[PDB]
């Protein structure tokens, strides 16, 4: 084919716009992927907007480079390595201050 | 159009339900995008299940709020502001238990 | 048979949407944005999951749980926050409001 405009009885919208270059999905209520090797996205900025919670049900999630949180909850432990610099507040380990 | 059951010969199928609103794409091996200015994803519930690995290869990963780990690696440094509260085990720095 | 349909949709800005079933890949190409919405969920299950993001990935929600492992270059993590278990720093320096520790 050479054109994508896909508008289903629910008002869900799958569209492809050359003017703009944009892919829309919308309207769904929930899609699903199965695949059994792997899946990319690879683009400058990526936006997961997600007003209850992302998860990410995997061994291990890799940031590679910097990781920016509000706040952290580790449950089981860790490793650290470098300088780790702390400010604005208490650190405490088993109700000490340090 | 208005519908969509794509079945391919490798025994993929990308589908559409409207009365669940539902998107599948399921039996492939890879999928990917490629975009050059952003991917979007608006959504209440994101998850992932991911047998061997997510991985985030940019300088920066944001998480706005929370962020929650089973266990944490930390390899080259960094920065913790405000009050920072470690229990139920002990926390170690270059062998000595603090 | 498994099916007989097809999916290659060339563009006229160059973008490609394409399912190849030689090789089982689903392939969008030579676009410049995508975008999804739903009011549900979406669910990715694959055991590799590669985000190749040269600016940036933001995750703007309350809760980012990763379910065991979560590996980093560096941390900032802006308004305080909660560690359990055994945690082991080496290989540079603690400090805390100044002091070494
Ligand atoms: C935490 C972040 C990391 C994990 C989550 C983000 C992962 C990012 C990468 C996701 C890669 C999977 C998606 C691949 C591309 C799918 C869309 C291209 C196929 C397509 O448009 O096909 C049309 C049907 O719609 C379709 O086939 C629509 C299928 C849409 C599948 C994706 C559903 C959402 C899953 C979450 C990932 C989405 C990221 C944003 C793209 C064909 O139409 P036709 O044959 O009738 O045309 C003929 C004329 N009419």
């Amino acid at each position: 084919s050479d054109a994508l405009h896909i508008r289903f009885p629910d008002g869900a919208v799958i569209e492809y716009e050359p003017e703009t270059s944009a892919l829309t999905v919308s309207g769904i209520k929930t899609a699903s992927v199965t695949a059994s090797g792997s899946v990319t996205a690879t683009v400058p900025v990526v936006m997961v907007k997600a007003s209850t919670r992302v998860t990410l049900d995997t061994p291990e999630v890799v940031c590679t480079n910097r990781l920016i949180t509000g706040t952290l909850e580790v449950q089981k432990g860790g490793t650290m390595r470098g300088n780790i610099e702390h400010t604005g507040g208490e650190l405490s380990s088993n109700g000490k201050v340090l």
